[PDB]
């Protein structure tokens, strides 16, 4: 039946994510670099397809196909997918506690290694591929990524590196109202540079130090200015679901999915789409699934759909995969901690937030901020996050042990790798493929 | 109608299932210890561990009185052995991929709680450091009855109870004929499994002169309920003959009114007639019969399924190998025949000798004009054939025993080599080496 969507419907779609506190869940996604253990070469698509087929067969996953190509797996509310450079991704189910989150991570790592060991394949938990050049990375046989690869050079010089050479750990979290959403969004944006610093894990490029602690985070500043960043309008009095929808309506599209394929709609807006005026699909009107797809092509430091996504942290070893969601659950899921965070960050200017975002990639917790170091803010933030987890009552506070020494010493994971590179590793990155081996 | 002997025979036979319904059930036990002192984990620490696991990972609590003694989730159980050994009895699973993932899930949950408590778990067949009197005892009425009985029937049964760990597998049969064949293959080959998995060379911080002290212990526990069951190889053998055997094995206890009554020195035959002094006039249920069948401890046991009992506890890759070994041998009809062919002319005296000698000499046990190693070479290739033919790509689960069979050197001998070299003649490093 033909019943066109309006902007008002798009607003209501986001708002439809509201849920009461007792239904709030924790969704965790992470990406990993696969490599051949003996050559350290990136895992190619033929090896990826064997890995996926074996996982499906052994562990009962449904195969996700694009044409005649396996590109992912599905089992209940979990998915395994591929990033543009073959980075191997788990999107976990919405879970109630971080004990469940970490068991989900462990189950995945067991299944992957159970198959990959016989194949001579290992997985690396870092934010940026430390050894190989961009043109050494295999590309995935996915139509949507072909469109994106062709567009990236038009809007930045590092977007192809984002696609091919970066890995993240992220957390998805729920809101209960527009007021709650706004508060969470503001807390999440303001504190995102702190997450980035604590999880900074990408100091190598092409076998050498790149001069950054999170090269991955820097990459996101020269990807696409239209769909990235610290979203200053979120801190405007006017902000709400409607202001986010207008933002998103004017972010240019990548594609529209019709008839089993991705149509290139670059340079066009979802506005045009709503009015049936897309030159890629002329006269065609969008569905809620089109809107959801479009929403998934926007890449700010925190993203809004029917839930909220914290996107600032580098991939890392398993204890840090469990720490990242713990960090945000502690801060955002306790009302008093959330208020404390808003209080702490209340007087930070847009230029200050933007400065932290840009400088943290280089200096981490030693980034100057006001009359001290970001480290001192991270101290306060970490104690607050542990307060939040204590009060949840589920005994989850131990999941923050993995970042306690970072905060305490002010020394990022990336600086620990640098120290090994310059010492015991004899200035080769090759030992990182054992050090950060899953 | 009171149960009769014919009902007891039919109980066992009711386990028969068609090949498409055959499953794999895996149980293993681990020693818990304090990481810093190496001391055995005490009941108060076990109770905290079980309560935390239940709460985090959604397990139902199993209580004896006001004491938590285990957990239940679906068809899986976690229980305690008499010395606090921490046991998983897994679900009936279709493939060994599922088996090993089951093992991994358990190890993760246990370690997720135990790390914060300063507790580790050791995968060995015999407690390598501590004396019998050093081992905490579990607050479980059935084990109190057993502890009091053991000294009457052997000198090492208390060590069985307090200081041993096993990995075992439960498997199904489709008919009486199939049960008989699997029982015979299981019993004949059990000393080979014992040698491959031999992992108990230390007692009280020193070499004890064995490769599997655990296996040896089972030779001086109780002669009435252990061993290689030679009657299984008689022409007469079937469900009926096993029932008679079990009816004549003395009882341990009967469970009534929320407790265990001491029925030692009494027989299930008396029970059937209502003449058990411990429960006078009472007649048995099928649950009573099950409980009784669970107090019989031969190298292979029969209930409504079959249980392979010969292998020492070990690290995780060997927990996955033990079920694979028997699945390869018993769940392929051609391999099963090839095993019965290979063992056809073994005498009762030969089988008995191998069972008693393997604990000392392992795969270097002399057998006829060579070594048990040479038989294990043939048996391993056959077990791999069976797994290849299953079509589930499970053969890799035997990689963990391939070098043992190749070199003829048991895991226990590898530990001894470390003890005599890098460890500097202390067992304390084994608590890192075989740490889960
Ligand atoms: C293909 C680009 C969109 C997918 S993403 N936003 O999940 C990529 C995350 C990137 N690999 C990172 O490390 O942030
Ligand atoms: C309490 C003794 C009967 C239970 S058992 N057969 O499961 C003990 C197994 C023992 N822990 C071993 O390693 O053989
Ligand atoms: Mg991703
Ligand atoms: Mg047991």
């Amino acid at each position: 039946a033909t019943e066109p969507l309006t902007r008002e419907d798009l607003i209501a779609y986001l708002a439809s994510g509201c849920k009461s506190k007792e239904k709030w869940r924790i969704g965790t996604e992470h990406e990993k670099f696969g490599f051949e253990v003996n050559t350290l070469r990136p895992m190619k698509y033929d090896q990826i397809a064997e890995l996926l087929n074996s996982i499906a067969e052994r562990f009962e996953w449904e195969k996700v196909m694009e044409g005649d190509k396996i590109i992912g797996l599905k089992q209940g509310k979990q998915s395994i997918s591929l990033e543009p450079g073959g980075q191997f991704e788990l999107s976990g189910a919405p879970l109630e506690t971080l004990h469940q989150t970490c068991a989900e991570v462990n189950s995945h790592l067991y299944q992957v290694k159970a198959v990959a060991e016989e194949m001579g394949i290992g997985f690396l938990g870092m934010g940026f591929q430390p050894k190989w050049r961009r043109e050494d990375i295999p590309t995935m046989p996915k139509g949507r990524y072909d469109i994106m690869r062709n567009y990236m050079p038009k809007v930045g010089s590092l977007g192809l590196d984002m696609m091919l050479r970066t890995c993240t750990v992220q957390v998805n979290l729920d809101f209960s109202s527009e007021a709650d959403m706004i508060r969470k969004f503001r807390a999440g944006l303001a504190l995102q540079p702190i997450a980035t610093a604590l999880f900074a894990n990408s100091p190598f490029t092409e076998g050498k130090p790149n001069g950054f602690l999170s090269m991955r985070s820097h990459i996101w500043t020269d990807t696409d200015k239209d769909r990235t960043g610290m979203l200053p309008f979120v801190f405007d009095d006017s902000f709400g679901f409607e202001q986010y929808v207008d933002y998103a309506l004017d972010v240019p599209m990548y594609f529209a999915y019709r008839n089993g394929k991705y149509v290139d709609c670059t340079g066009m807006t979802f506005r045009q789409f709503l009015a049936g005026k897309l030159p890629c699909l002329p006269g065609e009107l969008p569905t809620y699934n089109d809107w959801e797809n479009h929403l998934t092509t926007i890449f700010p430091e925190v993203r809004l759909k029917r839930y909220m996504e914290m996107r600032g942290a580098d991939g890392g070893p398993w204890r840090r995969l469990c720490a990242l969601p713990a960090f945000w659950v502690g801060l955002l899921y306790d009302e008093d901690v959330l208020q404390s965070v808003l209080d702490l960050t209340a007087d930070w200017t847009p230029a200050e937030r933007e400065m932290l975002r840009n400088k943290v990639p280089v200096t981490g917790l030693k980034t100057p901020f006001r009359d001290g170091l970001l480290k001192h803010v991270a101290e306060d933030v970490l104690k607050l996050a542990k307060d939040g987890l204590e009060r949840r009552g589920y005994k989850e506070v131990g999941f923050l042990n993995a970042v306690t020494e970072v905060v305490r010493t002010g020394v990022t994971p990336a600086e620990n790798l640098l120290e090994m590179y310059n010492g015991e590793w004899g200035q080769s990155v090759d030992p990182v493929f054992q050090e950060l081996l899953y």
